[PDB]
């Protein structure tokens, strides 16, 4: 097995692509209820050469995993994101000081409750994310920081057809803006699930204009 999954630092992590020729690299935050392994096909359409940080959520969810606790739907316990999102920044320099990782060439692509870990990562713990790929996110922090995000590229991705979730994209797209971020967000046809119109989204952005 070329990457198992890695369990001595913070977070259960496999790494994939490693000896490929790229440079770059894709931080993948699954969405909650499933594993490190669930964007991994994704993420080869995205960027086939990219080395790859699998990571896994440290609370268990069902079969899964999830990356911080939930009180209810769209509720989620503050006290929680910020501990995991700590940990998470404090993982994302002993996984890149590891393995040669290039932050400035680095990509955190999340979907769902792993969009909303890097999201929150961005607010809480500046200087770390430099490019963000979001699929299907919502604003989760009760209280945002003064956090100034300029220089940061977050694409956004909304699903027309996510009925649940499509609602409170436009707060988000405002709120980073505001901050500072340069937002790119879209709307496609699909729901709450992603896929290959996602990948061809994302692999444009990263392209470039």
């Amino acid at each position: 097995e070329n990457s198992p999954l890695l369990t001595d630092l913070a977070f259960p992590y496999r790494l994939l692509g490693a000896g490929k020729e790229s440079r770059e690299c894709l931080f993948l935050l699954h969405g909650s209820g499933v594993d490190e392994t669930t964007l991994v096909p994704l993420a080869r359409r995205i960027a086939p050469t990219a080395t790859l940080v699998a990571a896994r959520g440290r609370i268990p969810q069902e079969d899964g995993f999830r990356w911080f606790e939930r009180i209810d739907p769209t509720r989620f316990e503050q006290k929680s994101i910020l501990a995991e999102t700590a940990a998470f920044a404090a993982f994302t320099n002993e996984a890149a000081k590891r393995h040669g990782l290039n932050l400035d060439h680095a990509t955190f692509l999340g979907y769902s409750n792993g969009a909303n870990l890097v999201s929150s990562l961005m607010l809480l713990h500046p200087g770390i994310v430099r490019l963000a790929a979001l699929l299907r996110p919502m604003p989760v922090l009760d209280h945002v920081p003064a956090t100034d995000l300029a220089g940061i590229r977050t694409l956004i991705i909304a699903g027309a057809a996510d009925e649940t979730y499509g609602p409170f994209v436009p707060a988000l797209v405002t709120l980073l803006s505001r901050h500072g971020a340069e937002v790119d967000a879209r709307i496609i046809p699909s729901g709450h699930d992603i896929g290959d119109p996602d990948a061809a989204i994302v692999r444009q952005w990263l392209a470039g204009p």
